[PDB]
C-alpha cells in the first residue's frame, strides 16, 4: 500500500453540496466537518446553533481557546458569514500525524452559506494569506502547518464526482492518478492563480486572444460548484457547445442553468455534447498541455428516482475564470506550493463512459503566453 494510503477516501460530499474532511479542533476533542476550499484563505467553523448544522464548536468547553479579541466578516461569491476570532489546537484525523495551533473564526450568524443536507459545518481556506479576512496578517491554516511542523508544503485533491475523494497533505498518491502529472506556475501567490492559452470545443479553437480567457484572472477554486467563465467567453463558448450538440435542442434556459433535462435513468445520451479542453501555461518557455473534460464533468445531476435530470453547470462571472468543481473532478490536483505550481493528470475516480475519458495530454507549442495575463 502507498506511504499515503490512510489520508485516501478521507472525503466526503452528500448529493454535490461541497467535499469535506473530518478536522478536530480543542481539547477536549470536538470533531466537524469542514468543507474543503482552495479559493479562500480563513478556516471558520459553525460556532452556535443552525437548523442546518447537526454539530458546531463549542468554545466555552475548549481549555485551549484562545481569544483573539477581534470581529471577522468573509462575503463570498456565493452567501457570507460573521464571527469571533481565536486560536486553538487542530488536528485532522485522516490528515497529516501533527497537531497545530491555528487560527479559526467561529462564525455566530450566516446569510445563505451554509447548504442544507450538505453535512458540514465550516470550512477550510487553502488559498494564501494576500486574500485572508480582516488582513493579510491573519496566518492561513496550511501556513501554520508548514510553519510549526516537518510536512511538507504541498497538498493534492482527487474529487470524486457522481460522492467522496482524498486530499493527500504533505505528498503524492500514485493510485489516484493515471497517466503523467503535467504542471503549470502558480502566477501568484493569493488565489491559486493560472494561465490559461487557449480553448477548444469538440477539437475547435475558439480563437480569442488568450487576454481574454484570464480576464481578469483564472483561478482554481475547490469551493465553487461550476466553470465560471468572463462574459465575452462564456457566451462565446456556448455558441459553440450549442453547435457541437446539434442532434438535439435544448430550450435556451438549459444553456444559462435555468431549466433541466432529465433522461431515464442510465440513457443519458453523452456522446451528443462535445469535449471541452483549457490548454494551460506550461513549466519550459512556448510549452503548454491540454486537460479535457467530458460532459460527465459539466453536466451535474440533480437529486423520479427512474429520471436521471442534470443541470449545465457552465456559467458566467464578472470576476476571471473560476475552475471549480466541474473541472476538479476529472483531474488529480496537486497544489504544489513549494515549487510554486499546480499538477494535473487523470483522476482514476473521474466519472466516463466506455466511449470518451477525461484527459491530460502534451506538449503542444504556444507562442507569446507571456502576453495573456491580466496586470
Ligand atoms: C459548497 C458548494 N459551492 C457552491 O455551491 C458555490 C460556492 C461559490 C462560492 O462563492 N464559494 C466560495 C466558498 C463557499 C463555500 C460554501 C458556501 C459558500 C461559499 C469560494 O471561496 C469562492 N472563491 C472565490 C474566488 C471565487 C460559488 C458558486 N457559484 C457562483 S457557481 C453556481 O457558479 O458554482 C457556488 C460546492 C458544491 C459542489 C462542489 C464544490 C462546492
Ligand atoms: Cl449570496
Ligand atoms: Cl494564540
Ligand atoms: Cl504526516
Ligand atoms: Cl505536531
Ligand atoms: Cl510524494
Ligand atoms: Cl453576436
Ligand atoms: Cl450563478
Ligand atoms: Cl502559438
Amino acid at each position: 500500500r502507498g506511504s499515503f494510503v490512510e489520508m485516501v477516501d478521507n472525503l466526503r460530499g452528500k448529493s454535490g453540496q461541497g467535499y469535506y474532511v473530518e478536522m478536530t479542533v480543542g481539547s477536549p476533542p470536538q470533531t466537524l466537518n469542514i468543507l474543503v476550499d482552495t479559493g479562500s484563505s480563513n478556516f471558520a467553523v459553525g460556532a452556535a446553533p443552525h437548523p442546518f448544522l447537526h454539530r458546531y464548536y463549542q468554545r466555552q468547553l475548549s481549555s485551549t481557546y484562545r481569544d483573539l479579541r477581534k470581529g471577522v466578516y468573509v462575503p463570498y461569491t456565493q452567501g457570507a458569514w460573521a464571527g469571533e476570532l481565536g486560536t486553538d489546537l487542530v488536528s485532522i484525523p485522516h490528515g497529516p500525524n501533527v497537531t497545530v495551533r491555528a487560527n479559526i473564526a467561529a462564525i455566530t450568524e450566516s446569510d445563505k452559506f451554509f447548504i442544507n443536507g450538505s453535512n458540514w459545518e465550516g470550512i477550510l481556506g487553502l488559498a494564501y494569506a494576500e486574500i485572508a479576512r480582516p488582513d493579510d496578517s491573519l496566518e492561513p491554516f496550511f501556513d501554520s502547518l508548514v510553519k510549526q511542523t516537518h510536512v511538507p508544503n504541498l497538498f493534492s485533491l482527487q474529487l470524486c464526482g457522481a460522492v467522496g475523494g482524498s486530499m493527500i497533505i504533505g505528498g503524492i498518491d500514485h493510485s489516484l492518478y493515471t497517466g503523467s502529472l503535467w504542471y503549470t506556475p502558480i502566477r501568484r501567490e493569493w488565489y491559486y492563480e493560472v494561465i490559461i492559452v487557449r480553448v477548444e470545443i469538440n477539437g475547435q479553437d475558439l480563437k480569442m486572444d488568450c487576454k481574454e480567457y484570464n480576464y481578469d484572472k483564472s483561478i482554481v477554486d475547490s469551493g465553487t460548484t461550476n466553470l465560471r467563465l468572463p462574459k465575452k467567453v462564456f457566451e462565446a463558448a456556448v455558441k459553440s457547445i450549442k453547435a457541437a450538440s446539434s442532434t438535439e435542442k435544448f430550450p435556451d434556459g438549459f444553456w444559462l442553468g435555468e431549466q433541466l433535462v432529465c433522461w431515464q435513468a442510465g440513457t443519458t445520451p453523452w456522446n451528443i455534447f462535445p469535449v471541452i479542453s483549457l490548454y494551460l501555461m506550461g513549466e519550459v518557455t512556448n510549452q503548454s498541455f491540454r486537460i479535457t473534460i467530458l460532459p460527465q464533468q459539466y453536466l451535474r445531476p440533480v437529486e423520479t428516482s427512474q429520471d436521471d435530470c442534470y443541470k449545465f453547470a457552465i456559467s458566467q462571472s464578472s470576476t476571471g475564470t473560476v475552475m471549480g468543481a466541474v473541472i476538479m473532478e476529472g483531474f488529480y490536483v496537486v497544489f504544489d506550493r513549494a515549487r510554486k505550481r499546480i499538477g494535473f493528470a487523470v483522476s482514476a475516480c473521474h466519472v466516463h463512459d466506455e466511449f470518451r475519458t477525461a484527459a491530460v495530454e502534451g506538449p503542444f507549442v504556444t507562442l507569446d503566453m507571456e502576453d495573456c495575463g491580466y496586470n
